[PDB]
């Protein structure tokens, strides 16, 4: 009768459009400290807009949010600002060199920064159009990595990368370096799925599933969807 709890939502509606068609209903699940929540769907389904609650950048019509804490968010747009490698990974932190170099190897950031004399010193442009797409994600995960947050939403930071470089970060980044950390993962990879802690599953703005991975065998459409 201690309890872990980290986020909650009850019985939760939104819109973002206040009268027409519900973004998200009847929302429920809980996170408890430390433990990877996955969440799957189709495209369209609601999944950041779930992010973006728990943000607070959209409100609940109906129901309740619960969350205490620093939130790092890696969104969908693999942003870029002006300035070096690093300075775009610690982005306004404060430097720890231990921890600055974990992120880089976790995010196998290593061996690109390794590669010219200037290191991660090198100035990126806006938008960082000198870099491959895969950079650009990798870099934008080191950031949301290197943040001392109590929840990492991880809004899909693979997309642009290949199947055998996202297998090596999810297992070094989110299921290693960042083991005790509250992870929110979006993600419909089958063996993304098999490691957490627990899944969601939307369709449509609802809840297709929403429990263990042994919960999930047992049941279909996340075949289909992984
Ligand atoms: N800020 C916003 N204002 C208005 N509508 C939005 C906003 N963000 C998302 N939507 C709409 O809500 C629906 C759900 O969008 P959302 O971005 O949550 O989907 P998703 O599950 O993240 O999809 P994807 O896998 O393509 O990233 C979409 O139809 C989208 O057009
Ligand atoms: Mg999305």
């Amino acid at each position: 009768s201690l309890t872990t709890t980290e986020v909650v939502m009850e019985n939760v509606t939104a819109f973002w459009e206040e009268g027409g068609t519900p973004v998200l209903k009847d929302i429920n699940f809980k996170i408890e400290r430390g433990q990877l929540l996955a969440v799957a769907g189709s495209t369209g389904a609601g999944k950041t807009s779930l992010l973006m609650m728990i943000m607070g950048e959209l409100e609940p019509s109906e129901g309740k949010i619960k969350h205490s804490g620093r939130i790092s968010f890696c969104s969908q747009f693999s942003w870029i600002m002006p300035g070096t490698i690093k300075e775009n990974i610690i982005f306004g932190v404060s430097y720890d060199e231990y921890r600055y170099r974990s992120v880089i190897k976790a995010c196998q950031l290593e061996e690109d920064i390794s590669k010219f004399a200037e290191k991660d010193n090198i100035v990126l442009g806006e938008g960082g159009i000198t870099l491959s797409g895969g950079q650009r994600a990798r870099i934008s995960l080191a950031r949301a990595v290197y943040k001392d947050a109590d929840l990492y939403l991880l809004d899909s930071p693979f997309g642009y990368l290949d199947v055998l470089t996202e297998k090596e970060i999810f297992e070094s980044c989110v299921c290693k370096l960042m083991a005790n950390k509250t992870r929110i993962l979006v993600t419909s990879k089958m063996e993304h799925l098999k490691k957490a802690d627990k899944i969601l599953i939307l369709h449509e703005g609802s809840s297709y599933f929403y429990g263990t991975f042994s919960e999930l065998q047992n049941l279909d459409f996340s075949s289909k969807l992984m």
